[PDB]
Order: structure tokens, then C-alpha cells, then sequence
């Protein structure tokens, strides 16, 4: 028997057999299942891909909460990761959303870890760098996710953009019968990108966070110029601001591979302020 | 949907035709039987057709490639069994619909990038001397199942510890897919079917029988204890002229982090001149 549904409402299901079960039925009573792997936590970042999700046509939108072990680092605290349950589905229920799936780790790693995917070489760079098991982490976790409620697309934030092209390529090499769709990074109005960190940040830090947008923005239009105007351009920006350590800054073309020296790329800038570490990322069109 | 002739052997190489033909075929209500291969057919891997065929409603799709990614360097890869036009005269005479040949540009575009890295089991037995021989065998199912997205996939039991990694592997991934086994295929004299029987020379292949035969004995020594079962299996291997054992192990049936209690898997394998055999058993203590 499939579990009960009740269009137009919340469905909340911790069970992977569950959630299942139901986005099987779904698919096959005219329903197309969309999917937004998240960490809960939620904020209008999220809620982007939830809207880009709930617009296709026919939608059933399945949001996944659940706070995956496997991507803290050693080092990487996952107790200390913000948990908000109530408010979560409630920001859901308020989306509009009819599908929540938040299962327990035991649930997602009932044999502990054992198979796990093992990204390519990009995931031992930018992120990678201090993090070098995150990313096996993630793909692993998004890779189940995809097997467990079989969406015919999912979406994630151009926010993580390496992570989003990891993804894009796990897709590729696995032959996965899945739509991968970026979404547009959601922003504070003076250009921050949105992250449940900005709240960590006192007010000078979080005066100086304006550096990264403002560096990444300059960078774009100083493009024109070609990638050496944008690169300085994007430095200046961010050597104009006080307590703003830059762990990399680097123009990339679009998959991540090498910097073009024409045509489109993107440029991804991380740096700690204190001891929060930020990121943002752009499009740039080099010419 | 590229043409599809129903009753007769369909062969696409493309991994997007036979993604296409399955879906159309799952979405009319036939039920899809994978049975992955790396060629070279004999009555072992007919007896997994078989068993695919038999499942109501079925529609069998028999993959055929030789995985360059569990072989390691040293000419192994060159000197896999290839008779391409045996297999498809094979896969005829046994009704199968659809063969899937793929090239190895179509499976590895991208060289070696996203892949799958297996539990420690694949560090183990087959895996000792070959770190990354179950990284490459997983990489290319996992493949396969997502291309041609199987209700069931078969597997022999005569390589078992693959087997269990695979049902590892669908277990770890929540793939929606049943694992059949299906058990060994044996000569009449019990030496079990394999590809690389035919490096057998004449006296090799006489002596080749001792693997089977010590596992027989074993399985029926094993109401004596562990030590019975062992001790049984390693004097007939020690009676056999011109066989070099390289293991002989008794675990849990999972071959896992468990140790035997009850219900077995006495596994062997051993070479003769240079081909390596392996066999294995399923073993009940007392
Ligand atoms: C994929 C996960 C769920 C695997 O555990 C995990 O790695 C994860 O990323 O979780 P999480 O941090 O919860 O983010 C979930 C998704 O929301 C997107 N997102 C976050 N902030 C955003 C913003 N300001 N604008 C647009 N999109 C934004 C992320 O890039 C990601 O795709
Ligand atoms: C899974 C593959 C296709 C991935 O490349 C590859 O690793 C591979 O295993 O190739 P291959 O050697 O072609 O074996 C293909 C399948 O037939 C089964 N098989 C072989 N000899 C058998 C016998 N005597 N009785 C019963 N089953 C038998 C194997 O265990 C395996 O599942």
C-alpha cells in the first residue's frame, strides 16, 4: 500500500520507502517531481530553488531537510549546524510545498559509511582545498537522494557553484536520467550573497562582506577589458576592505576548467573574516 | 525510439538508443532483465539469460563490453576472450531481444572522473592484489543500471564476493533494482564454467577439477566443524598436480565485518601455469 497523500498540503516523510513510494505514485498519475536537496535551516536562498521548482508545470515539489554527516569535515562541526524543524516546514507549507522528506542519518547510512562516490579531480580544488572529503560527501548524499525520489529535475543554487558543477557532472557519469537546474544566487539588497553565516559577522565584518559582490560585480564589467583588467579589478575591490582574508580568487570557464582568455567563465572568491569563511561566485563574459 | 524488432535480437550500441527503447518498453508494461557480460558467452552466462527470460512479462537486455576500468595495466585488458560473433549467434538461439554493445568512448567520454569507490570488502580476497579492480567493476554497473534501468539484474554466483559488492552497492545507493544470484554453471566433472577455462591445456584441465572437488568435499566435511571443512579442502588441493593456491577462506556469507557463524562462503582461488581459477561454495557448520 502507498502512503497516504493529501494534495495541497504538507506531506512530511522520514522514511526513505516512504517518500518513495509516494513520488513513485505521483510520477505515475500526472505529476512531474521536482527536488530540493537542502540542509534545513531555511531562508530565502533556498526558497528560490523552491520557487523555480513549484513553477514547472504539473509539479509535485519534494524538499529534502536533512543535515548530512558525511560532508563535515573532521574538523567541520556538525552538531553546531542550526537546526529549525518547526520553522522549516512552516516556510514550506507557506511555499505552497506538498512534499518535505526528513529522514534520520541512520536512515540515509544504515550500513554506516561503506560505497560512496568519489568526485574527479575538481573536488580537490577551491573548496577542496581545506575540505577534501566535502564534496565525496555531497555527491554521495545527492547522488542517494536522486535514487530515492527519482525527480525528473533538481535544482540547486548557483550559490555553491563548484558544487553545482560537481553535480552536473555525477549526472554525466552516471548516466543519470535527471535534469540538473542552476538557480540564480539570491542576495541581501547591498549585494551579499544570502548564507545563514552573515549572521555571524559584527558590523565592521559585515561592512567589509561587501567586498566580495562588489569585487565580483566590478570584475564582470572590467571584462570588456579582457581577464587580467577583471581579475585586478576584482583584487582591488577586495584589497579595499579591512579583516578580509582571500583564501582564492580565480576565473575559471564554465565547468571549472582553466581561465579562458575569451568568451564566458566565472570567477569564485572565498575569504575568511574572522572566522567565518564566505563565498560568492559570477558570470563573466570575457571581451 | 530507435527500431525495435520484437522477437528478434536487437543490437544497439548507443547508450542513448537502449535507454530509450527500455523506457518505451518499462512504460508499455513489459517488466526489463538486465544481464551484464563482458562477452566471450558460455552456459554460465546462458543460465542468467535463462533465468531473466523466465521472469513473466519480461523483455531481457544482455550487456556485452569489456570494462577497461577494472582491468589494472599489463595486458590483461588485450588479452580478454573476444568472439563477438559467438555471443550474438548465442543470444539468438536464446530468444533475447537486446543486446547492448557499447564502445568504450560512449561508457568513458570523460576518462576516468565521477566513479564509485567500494566498501573495504573490495580491498579483500580478489581485491588484495587488485586495489582498484571492484572500483571498476561498480563504476560500470552502476553505469548500466542507470542506462538501462532494470526491474531486476543478474549476477552469477561464481564470482561472489562481485556479487555481494553489488548488492552492496544498490543497498548503499537505494537503487530501485532486485539482485538476482543465480548459482554456478558446472562441467559435468564439477569444474565451473568460466571464460578462461580455454587457457586450460589438456592436463591443466584435468587437474582444474580439484577446485571444485575440494569445496564439494569441504561442504560436506563442514559437519565436523570449521577445521574439518578446511583441512578436507586443502588436502585435495595439496593432491592436485600443477595447482598453486593462492587463497582458500571460510567467512560469513556476507563476507563482511562478521564472523562465521552458522551459514558460510568457502571461497578459493588458484592458478594453473597462468590462469587464475576461482570457485566458491555456500558451507552449513554442524
Ligand atoms: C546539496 C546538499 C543539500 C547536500 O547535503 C548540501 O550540500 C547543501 O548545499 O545544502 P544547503 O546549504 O542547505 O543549500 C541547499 C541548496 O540551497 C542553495 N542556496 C543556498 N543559499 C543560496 C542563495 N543565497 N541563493 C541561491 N541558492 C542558495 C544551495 O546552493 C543549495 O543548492
Ligand atoms: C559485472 C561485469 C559485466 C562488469 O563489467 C563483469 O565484472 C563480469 O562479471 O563479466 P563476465 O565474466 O562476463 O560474467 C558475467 C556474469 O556471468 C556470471 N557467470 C560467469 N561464469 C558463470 C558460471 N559458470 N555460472 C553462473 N554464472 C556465471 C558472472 O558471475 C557474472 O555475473
Amino acid at each position: 500500500a502507498i502512503p497516504a497523500f493529501h494534495p495541497g498540503e504538507l506531506n512530511v516523510y522520514s522514511a526513505p520507502g516512504d517518500v518513495a513510494d509516494v513520488s513513485r505514485a505521483l510520477r505515475l498519475t500526472g505529476r512531474r517531481v521536482m527536488l530540493v536537496p537542502t540542509m534545513g535551516a531555511l531562508h530565502e536562498g533556498h526558497l528560490a530553488l523552491v520557487r523555480a521548482a513549484k513553477r514547472v508545470p504539473g509539479s509535485v515539489v519534494v524538499v529534502s531537510i536533512f543535515v548530512n554527516p558525511m560532508q563535515f569535515g573532521a574538523g567541520g562541526d556538525l552538531d553546531a549546524y542550526p537546526r529549525t524543524p518547526d520553522d522549516d516546514l512552516a516556510q514550506l507549507r507557506a511555499e505552497g510545498v506538498e512534499i518535505a522528506f526528513t529522514p534520520t542519518t541512520a536512515a540515509m547510512y544504515p550500513d554506516g559509511l561503506r560505497t560512496t562516490v568519489q568526485p574527479g579531480p575538481l573536488a580537490a580544488e577551491l573548496e577542496g582545498g581545506p575540505r577534501p572529503t566535502h564534496f565525496a560527501g555531497v555527491l554521495t548524499v545527492v547522488l542517494k537522494l536522486l535514487q530515492i525520489v527519482r525527480p525528473d529535475r533538481v535544482f540547486f543554487g548557483e550559490k555553491d557553484y563548484q558544487q553545482l558543477v560537481l553535480i552536473r557532472q555525477l549526472v554525466a557519469d552516471f548516466n543519470l536520467d535527471v535534469a540538473v537546474v542552476g538557480v540564480p544566487t539570491v542576495r541581501e539588497a547591498d549585494g551579499l550573497a544570502m548564507s545563514s553565516r552573515n549572521r555571524y559577522l559584527d558590523p565592521a565584518q559585515r561592512a567589509a562582506a561587501v567586498a566580495l559582490s562588489a569585487a565580483l560585480t566590478a570584475a564582470a564589467h572590467a571584462a570588456t577589458a579582457g581577464a587580467q583588467a577583471a581579475l585586478d579589478a576584482a583584487r582591488a575591490v577586495l584589497d579595499a576592505a579591512p579583516g578580509v582574508a582571500v583564501d582564492y580568487l580565480e576565473l575559471r570557464d564554465i565547468g571549472l576548467g582553466p581561465m579562458p582568455l575569451n568568451g564566458s567563465g566565472r570567477l569564485l572568491v572565498a575569504a575568511r573574516l574572522g572566522t567565518t569563511r564566505l563565498l560568492d561566485n559570477i558570470a563573466i563574459e570575457i571581451g
